[PDB]
């Protein structure tokens, strides 16, 4: 349909730093020739570098990488299993098999070894929504075997927050890509 | 229909420090799953300490609170005159019975939660516009523990640091984008 | 959900100081009451005050103007030629004829000579995604024109860029990350 997303609470479905230590919540709403997002991520594990935050790890990413279906290959820090077309509040029962309309346009956002400043949104964010917390969100798109689209999100903070017991969670985060079709 | 809105150019129909002493413009239009909106608000009119600004007050709030059909509800900083779906450039004549398809998804954005940091949206604005004058503009979702309790609420907070009592400015702010999940 | 773009990946199309030195892309996605828009530019020419930035020039400003039916006029920086309703991966043959439900409303974003901060949106943004690159982008909607100018716009879009930052003695390319906004519809 018009919405591929993780549903709206999900379980852990994230690697940051090992595997399902975050809840990351993505909604791709499809209108027409761009997509609609919105994003959040929050570490759940405790004990992680990033629960609570040590200072030993000043980032925090999660790659998408999708074949030429659209489709989330394996080498993805985001599962599967609840990444699909919506039905209520959850995913459709059966897995996707081309999501084509929800990839970034391969002509605006092209498959590079440059570095293309339009290929991404960079933004000012805060850490936990705290003001004296500023963080940096680059979204990009398209940046073996090898992917045909991808959608990374890289949070980078240059703070020291050891021994003030920060989870790394971010506020909900709007943007808009053109779509491949 | 698929927008609710105060009309592009709303009367005085919000209260900041005291009734109706600012214009506040908000349009949410339904995107299925999202709401994409677009919120200004502007002091007006009324003597305080936000028009002009004398240093007094660095925040400026509104909250609406919204009952289970998604009416808003009296306690809001907004008066509902002219909260309605969209008719041309104006309200339908008719105030609406149901609006959830508009109301922040509570699995998204869970009740009470002002401090879970996926229930806010937080950003960098300018006062005024002007590029030397930041502000945060911090967009909570469902985040309010409150007679009569609301079942959905979105506030809308901007916060300041900077001292402009000598420069005579009444609080007012840029046009701003953001979206969120709808409850239906 | 109608579409009105510059196409995904145009040709140089837009005059920053100079005819087609930048490459202006613009994607306008009707939403209803709403447009949603993402915008991105870069200077494309080399050897101008942009391309690379010698510090002449500290600001980059694109100006559409729209006649009473949203046709973009002859005085804007964007060429029209591949500005149009969206066909696969390009733009359809025909030109078009009307986009009012593309243009800003003139209810919440009046044209003034008074400076009203609800015409524009105002952001931080990064010069090439560089974090120590600190720009500001103001999209400004129904901004006055120049007075000398005949005939008059009836909707406008002013894309702003500006920096304050000395890059002269780097080899930087005026070029920006992709910018998400949106705004209220005239019809
Ligand atoms: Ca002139």
């Amino acid at each position: 349909k018009l919405t591929l997303w993780t549903t709206p609470d999900p379980s852990p479905n994230c690697q940051l730093l090992s595997d399902r230590d975050a809840k990351f919540t993505l909604c791709l709403t499809k209108c027409g020739s761009q997509i609609l997002g919105t994003v959040a991520v929050a570490a759940v594990t405790v004990g992680s570098a990033l629960n609570p935050i040590n200072d030993t790890v000043k980032s925090a990413i999660v790659f998408l990488r999708f074949d030429s279906d659209g489709v989330l290959m394996s080498n993805s820090s985001m599962v599967g299993d609840y990444w699909n077309f919506r039905e209520g509040q959850t995913t459709q029962s059966v897995a996707y098999t081309n999501a084509v309309g929800f990839m970034p346009n391969l002509g605006a956002y092209p498959k590079t070894q440059s570095k293309t400043p339009k290929n991404s949104i960079v933004s000012q964010v805060y850490l936990n929504g705290e003001t004296t917390m500023p963080m940096t969100l680059t979204i990009t798109f398209n940046g073996t075997p090898v992917s045909t689209y991808s959608m990374t999100f890289t949070w980078q903070w240059t703070g020291d927050y050891k021994d003030k017991n920060i989870t790394f969670a971010t506020n909900s985060f709007t943007f808009s890509y053109m779509a491949q079709e």
